[PDB]
């Protein structure tokens, strides 16, 4: 047996993450898989790296805000522009700590990667195979879009994350599309659902037989504690990290 | 914390279903739901009743095979139609330990109904609220179908079977839709998934937060022994029961 903890859309939140990560830990996970959006808009900096370099990390792909955070550190973004003045404090809050070589290997990773447990393929991607940003793959996208995932190259299991949605659905052809959620930022579109702001990941368990579980899974951790620490470190857009971790607006 | 399991389309798989429901006693579950299609094509009868029995069911919903036997033992059935011919030799078989009683208690069932747990409603049915049959909610199902579910008498979270696929998707307005699978009869597409049939069923848990744990379980069970059984009981079709519980064809 291999259990397989999916680790996705971090964003900085450290007191989430230390939490999913202790709950992994019970769990007796075997290895880790990373999905991305590691770094951005939350607190963790430093301590976000030492705590994946703790782990048994066996797949890891690219996504979108790994490539925003390489974009900022650069100086290619406009701050006439709201969404990359916004982007931009959030790069120099993460290059207090961060350093450029340290970036390079955060924006040095594959779009899409592939791994195999006896029969099965799994396919694993931040969003798209070849496009790790926009909105394809939303819960209400096209079939086409979804089929993506697990044709041209094919795969048996697909994973993604992007979206901070929990997801098991199908490709045309029976083809699984799992989503553990965000592990820092969750997202509901439904308000009742929404009061409820714990860490979302999932746990892959393959043995001799095939995929034996699929656990969709929410993590308690200290939200004032996180909110706290924001302040203290002097996190930019406080009152836009407090909404997301609160109200779950985003 | 209240943990729920989902039972759905048992289809009178024995085997299958006590290795589900010892799985479920060993995880500590509080509370079973039955989304329907308790009984046929399978072996069991008397026995599955018996097993169901011993449980706290909190809930029950009508699955189109409960129609289907009620309507074959009252001879309104449409014998012109080759699957009508095969449906009414499986009611006469379920009619030989069951009866006539028992199988309206099993067709006095409602479509729908739902349940509160803190702030979230959960809406239940074997499949659309109004419509127990059908192909409307199938992997590739029309968005308005699945919103069905949970608008019209809306709930935050629909659960729902008939499809022998497990599921996690959402309404356009963010929902949860989730489908247990199939206990006696899991239903794959895709070639290599398709070469585990272990048992499928789900686990909800809801604490005072709201739901922390979507948990998709494969419960393996002793085909051989299962297919003994409809040898020694002379279930009809045995080559139809092979095909489905070995190679997975319906
Ligand atoms: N169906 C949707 N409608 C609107 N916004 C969405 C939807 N799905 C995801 N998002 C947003 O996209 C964000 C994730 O993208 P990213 O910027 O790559 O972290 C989520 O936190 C949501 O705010
Ligand atoms: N996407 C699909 N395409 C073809 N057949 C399906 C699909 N989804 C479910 N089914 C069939 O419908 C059956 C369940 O319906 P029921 O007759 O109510 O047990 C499954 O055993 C499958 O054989
Ligand atoms: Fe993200
Ligand atoms: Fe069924
Ligand atoms: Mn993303
Ligand atoms: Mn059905």
């Amino acid at each position: 047996m291999t259990k397989i903890a999916l680790l996705s859309d971090i964003h900085g939140n450290t007191t989430a993450l230390e939490a999913v990560l202790a709950d992994a830990r019970q769990l007796g996970v075997d290895e880790y898989w990373l999905l991305g959006d590691i770094l951005m808009p939350g607190t963790g900096r430093r301590r976000i790296l030492d705590l994946l370099d703790q782990l048994p990390i066996t797949a890891r792909v690219l996504g979108n805000w790994e490539d925003s955070l390489w974009h900022g550190v650069r100086k290619e973004l406009d701050s006439t522009r709201p969404s990359q003045r916004y982007l931009l404090r959030q790069c120099q809050y993460v290059l207090e700590e961060i350093s450029l070589e340290e970036i390079e290997v955060l924006h040095n990773q594959p779009l899409q990667i592939h791994r195999q447990f006896g029969d099965l393929t799994v396919g694993i991607s931040h969003h798209l195979p070849d496009k790790n940003w926009g909105r394809e793959l939303i819960h209400t996208g096209k079939q086409e879009e979804f089929d993506r995932l697990v044709t041209h190259p094919p795969c048996d299991i697909a994973v993604y994350g992007h979206i901070h949605q929990q997801l098991l659905r199908y490709g045309t052809g029976g083809q699984l599309i799992v989503n553990p959620g965000s592990i820092g930022q969750p997202f509901f579109l439904d308000a009742q659902l929404r009061k409820d702001l714990r860490a979302q990941y999932m746990i892959l368990e393959f043995d001799d037989k095939g995929l034996v579980d699929m656990d969709f899974r929410r993590v308690d951790y200290d939200v004032a504690a996180e909110l706290q620490l924001a302040k203290d470190l002097r996190l930019p857009y406080f009152e836009v990290y407090y909404e997301s971790l609160v109200n779950g607006i985003h």
